[PDB]
């Protein structure tokens, strides 16, 4: 695929010199000008998902002029190669299909010469049966008794999502209570271990590699809890199955649910790796959450550019990463249940984008993907937002919400979306001096005795922000979100010709790790690195327990 | 207190000269120069907790010209008029006295002439009866069983700290269940009613006003709750406290005034974990642990009033992270506590900090044309590690983060602390330091392998470090060592306050959001169409009235 440099284009060199004749052109402007804005800069997907995307320091210009861009990249070129199999992770030498995995159509997706649709499809059928001899009660603990408890055991990609998921979708939920293990921090694991029965448990070891050292010390950690009721190792096939690939730690091979190296980690909750969603809400849930991503990734590969969500929305955060120079983006889903959608997307965006060698092996000199953070409303509202209105940064946000609440309470959810709709129309348009004053007066005090408070009061606006309604969070709903932003970081990834699905920055923490843990093992004072580490080692030793 | 303009000193001149010497200097120069850079660099507190800022891209002579800036703004002024009760907080003419809730050693601090300390401790020593009679199972519930379930209902202040502190001091904990509801989606109450018993749970709404729209939605959801199992609003009294002011507010919605649990206009919803608000910790963990966290964030605040800048650790990180902020221009910082209980203390410093000081009008109400508050966040190790930390290595922003660990942890386990911190010491020798190509390409060579044929991947494997760390390492995670650890960065963000010369006390961004929600309520419930905003306001209120049912 195309490695096009994009800001040695014409279109970049266009986009430099719009920048600096919209760079204070003010929102409040915008909507003035234009009293059909919203319908200009918004589109629905799947009649049940509208993107507002109209609050932004954008004209129809600014979009042409994105899209000029991302034409000469060759985008449309990347996604075909992407969706066809093409192995577009050069690094590591492989395809990027995480497509496939939900393809409900069933068209081949050829890799090798070979459809891996049909392990696809074999997997999730395994996954569909074990999830029935689960729920159902069929399938019985060392003792004779039925699963209560689910355990997950993974990090990064092999947690962040099963666990989002499955907390975004507690509505879906059947009796099972699931657990979430990740930190090597011995206090995650003997917070769950103590909660738990070792003969109703069911734990999933889930792992690409099954080498990784917190994963592994924590599937140790649960073995040896376990065994120690159970007694005999026979025992272990009842209670422990394994998502990955690798057999001696104990596990049925019959209880190995694998998927394939084209599935990048933070592309992999649509795998083997969503069992514990699977076991959560149920098989045919999942299939929804399948399918809903399954359409967005159709609306992506086939909507001209123009109405193409995932494109718009790229285009849109690279003009304020890479034009305004904001190094952050926050993502402020309304809805608690989904408190953990910001959290999964700073690895699915920064371990995507977070990268500095294009894809030629050249150094960069512009800026590559964004800072993700944030909080669901109406909580992130009341600790931050005093600095996204007032401070010195510009941060674009995306404010999320469903119309319809799974929880209906008295009027809770209109108090919900009155915030949603209230913030980013304080963002974009502020509030002046004179409001401010005006308000003072209609008190009966004069503003000319209040300089001490006045200024503080006043909100400059003109602050960008998408907005996301959608009709209600369903599995396919959120399926569908999910995949709107995977194919976001995309296309981000193809213009800023970078390498969006490898992950080389993880190593040299792990190798400079490895070579730590053993100087820990002895009572001697360290010095093999420069004087800080060493200082530290040193001091912990004096200090352990 | 002095208000300065940083930009007009001659500090700031001197810094920004020196700034254009040192930003290529690295983090691997300054450690190869001098061996005993760490020791000149670091220090620790009550023998405790190591605070190590070597790996920063400082010398001696950017730390000379930082102390040079705060002394140009009085930093030391400033400190006296917080710490004497001097109305500071000027926008809401106010004392700023967070200090005087933790003032274990008593002496008076007087705002309009009075000692403070008198009704401070007279709260405390209220609440040391309040839970003392929860947690011994001596107060009963409406059918007379002692109490198993605790939830607090508040939002911001009111539930950030609380919260964030229960869960760094769960093995300080006693067998009560504690929940948190902030949340005015419904499903935050929702999801906590269903698993409490009405005769056993007891609710802590926390608000000053007790007008508080999301607090208040929650409280009477709540009370809604419990009338319908218990039958009679008599019983409100024993299953509801207040953290509040309101004596009418708090009387008239069925509580006992008695437990009106009450705190003072010079301490901030951001501050206020130390007061009557912090009321679910003292539930969670008894008021002896309360107490020892007071009185490690006094010992911080007698560090941080007493010693000299060149080793007053809160300076020290403030200069540091002005540093980055003014003169780097880096956006964020990460706070990354490589401890699972402390998940949520970066999420308490979003408020603490970003509402502190997310400011753009300075103290004599002109317009910034600089840099002030930065962007926080963080997850705990190793977990971020696996999330982001791949863009903090290789990324193109700069990412100034201090990791934090506890040297014994409360849940020994095989070798699972070891991993840990190898982790939390490996992480910030990685960020500073780096990995040459020669070095990567050394390794394939050691495999026997011709990197000249490796072009695919090498380029890849390189990783140019000189990002810069923070490491505060501290013996243990107690009650005492996390309040000062929460003061430490609480001065932090005072002195950077102080030196960019705004209010660090006030927060009337706030304001703007709320009311133009207030406009927006009344209008969600009809069915007419709404056309009396801009045209995306209208469209996205008009397409949720299509679509909510």
């Amino acid at each position: 695929m195309k490695n096009i440099n994009p800001t040695q284009t014409a279109a970049w060199q266009a986009l430099q010199k719009h920048f600096d004749e919209m760079k204070d052109v003010t929102i409040a402007d915008l909507f003035a000008k234009d009293g059909d804005r919203f319908s200009k800069f918004s589109a629905t997907f799947d009649d049940q998902m509208l993107v507002d995307y109209s609050k932004n320091r954008i004209t129809e210009e600014t979009l042409a002029k994105l899209q000029d861009l991302a034409k000469e990249c060759d985008l449309a070129g990347a996604i075909k190669s992407m969706f066809s199999g093409e192995k577009i992770n050069r690094t590591e030498n492989r395809a990027v299909l995480h497509v496939a995995l939900r393809n409900r159509s069933n068209t081949p997706i050829l890799v090798d010469g070979k459809d891996v649709m049909p392990e696809v499809n074999a997997v999730l059928e395994k996954m569909k049966t074990f999830s029935e001899a689960i729920i159902s009660g069929e399938w019985k603990g060392y003792t004779g008794k039925a699963i209560t408890d689910v355990v997950n055991i993974g990090i990064g990609g092999s947690d962040l999502g099963p666990y989002m998921v499955t907390e975004a979708l507690r509505p879906y939920k059947n009796h099972l209570n699931m657990h979430f293990v990740s930190n090597v921090d011995g206090t995650h694991i003997a917070e769950v271990l103590k909660k738990v029965n070792p003969e109703t448990t069911l734990f999933l070891v889930a792992s690409k590699t099954f080498t990784t050292q917190e994963t592994m010390t924590n599937a140790h950690s649960a073995r040896d809890w376990f065994l120690k009721a159970a007694g005999d190792e026979k025992h272990v096939a009842k209670h422990f199955t394994a998502l990955s690939t690798n057999g001696e730690f104990g596990i049925d091979t019959a209880n190995m649910f694998e998927f394939w190296d084209w599935v990048g980690g933070r592309y992999s909750l649509w795998s083997a790796i969503g069992l514990s969603i699977v076991l959560s809400i149920g098989f045919d849930n999942f299939v929804e959450l399948l399918s809903g991503a399954h359409a967005m990734d159709k609306h992506f590969s086939t909507t001209p550019a123009e109405k193409n969500l995932p494109v718009l929305l790229a285009l849109i955060g690279i003009w304020y990463n890479n034009f305004f120079g904001a190094e952050t983006e926050a993502i402020l889903p309304y809805d608690q249940y989904m408190h953990r959608f910001a959290a999964y997307f700073q690895q699915g965006n920064m371990e995507s984008n977070g990268k500095y060698v294009d894809r030629n092996g050249n150094v960069v000199d512009y800026q590559t993907g964004p800072i993700i953070w944030g909080e669901p409303g109406t909580n992130g509202q009341h600790a931050f937002y005093q600095l996204i209105h007032q401070g010195t940064k510009m941060v674009p946000c995306d404010f999320i919400a469903p119309a319809i609440t799974h929880n209906p309470l008295s009027d809770h959810h209109q108090k919900l979306l009155s915030n949603f709709f209230a913030q980013t129309e304080a963002l974009a348009f502020g509030k002046s001096r004179e409001v401010v004053e005006q308000e003072y007066r209609d008190q009966g005090k004069d503003p000319a005795t209040l300089d001490y408070v006045v200024p503080f009061k006043v909100f400059e606006g003109n602050r960008p922000t998408n907005s996301i309604l959608l009709r209600e969070i369903t599995p396919f709903s959120l399926g569908a979100l999910i995949a709107l932003y995977e194919h976001k970081i995309f296309t981000q990834g193809v213009i800023l010709n970078i390498f969006t699905f490898d992950q080389w920055g993880v190593e040299l923490g792990k190798q400079l790790a490895n070579r730590i843990l053993p100087e820990l093992k002895d009572d001697k004072e360290i010095s093999s690195h420069d004087s800080s580490t060493n200082g530290l080692i040193n001091r912990y030793k004096a200090w352990r327990g």
